[PDB]
């Protein structure tokens, strides 16, 4: 079984470098399908399973299309970015979450003070 690719408002990545501390790694998917549709949460995670590897969450499931479709196979950390849809990176961004921390609060990236 297995049904082509398919969208799914959020895209799969595994080819970055494997030097980077992110950072970088969503300052340049952010800056490459932010085109494709609208980017509006790359997550990317240091952990041993979750490697370079990250998905791109979409405001729209025709934006990962392209991000994913547009480029397939584009140069990008010196390895191809072979763009494979997520399975629902959302739960996948709760699981690399690095904790899993119920959270209550996931909308607007609002302060509520300027600390110090």
């Amino acid at each position: 079984a297995v049904p082509e690719t398919r969208p799914n408002h959020t895209i799969y990545i595994n080819n970055l470098n494997e030097k980077i501390k992110k950072d970088e790694l969503k300052k340049s998917l952010y800056a490459i399908f932010s085109q494709f549709g609208q980017i509006l949460d790359i997550l990317v995670s240091r952990s041993l399973k979750m490697r370079g590897q990250a998905f791109v969450i979409f405001k729209e499931v025709s934006s990962a299309t392209n991000a994913l479709r547009s480029m397939q196979g584009f140069p990008f950390y010196d390895k191809p970015m072979r763009i494979q849809y997520a399975k629902t990176d959302s739960d996948i961004i709760a699981k690399m979450k690095g904790t899993f921390v119920e959270r209550d609060r996931k909308r607007e990236k609002r302060k509520p003070k300027s600390q110090e």
